[PDB]
């Protein structure tokens, strides 16, 4: 693989029906899969939505070892250690770059994506009114299923590593 590629991915951890935020905060815990996030994100350019940032409490702020990018509408929004970006348009910059969520901005994302790495949950959440989705990926996503874990709180998943010309 010649270097000098803008590879765009997308990560994100989803229940069955596609939820992958309620209230603010994503509607489980699975210690597995943030380190799973973490692995895959580490050392490149994470890109994420306000309220994404808002998500992540204060002491955990900006997400170490990555270049932070907040997407915000408000010119003044304050994002200590991380920069905030008004577009896409400037955000994809990077050698390699991961977009954590949120719903809002996996959609903005997915056209210039040619990675996606999802943890499935099993976990019947149906969708509410309010929740963050995942994208629908069509028929152009390729890639390795992988098989049902048992989380250490007994929680089922199992991670899917998709991509595309
Ligand atoms: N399960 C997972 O993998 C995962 C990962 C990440 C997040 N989550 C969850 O998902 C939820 C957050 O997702 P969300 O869809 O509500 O919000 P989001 O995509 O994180 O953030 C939306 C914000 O991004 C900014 N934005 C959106 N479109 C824009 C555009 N075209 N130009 C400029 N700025 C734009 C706006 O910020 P301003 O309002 O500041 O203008 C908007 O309010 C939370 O519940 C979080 O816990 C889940
Ligand atoms: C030790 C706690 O670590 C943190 O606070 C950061 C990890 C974390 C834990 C808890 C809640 C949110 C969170 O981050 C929300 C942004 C990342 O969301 C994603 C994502 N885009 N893709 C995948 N596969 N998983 C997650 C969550 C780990």
């Amino acid at each position: 693989v010649p270097r000098g590629s803008h590879m765009v991915g997308l990560i994100w951890a989803q229940a069955t029906s596609g939820v992958i935020g309620r209230g603010g905060d994503i509607p489980w815990r699975l210690p597995e899969d943030q380190a799973h996030f973490r692995e895959i994100t580490m050392g490149h350019t994470i890109v994420m939505g306000r309220r994404t940032w808002d998500s992540l409490p204060a002491k955990v702020r900006p997400l170490p070892g990555r270049r932070n990018v907040v997407l915000s509408r408000q010119a003044d929004f304050m994002a200590s250690g991380a920069e905030v970006v008004g577009s896409l348009e400037e955000a994809l910059t990077s050698p390699e770059t991961w977009v954590i969520g949120g719903g809002q901005v996996y959609a903005l994302a997915l056209p210039y994506a040619t990675r996606c790495e999802v943890t499935e949950v099993d976990i019947g959440l149906p969708r509410e009114a309010g929740d963050a989705l995942a994208p629908v990926l069509d028929e152009t996503w390729r890639g390795e299923t992988g098989e049902w874990r048992f989380s250490r709180s007994g929680l089922r998943y199992r991670l899917y590593s998709y991509h595309r010309s």
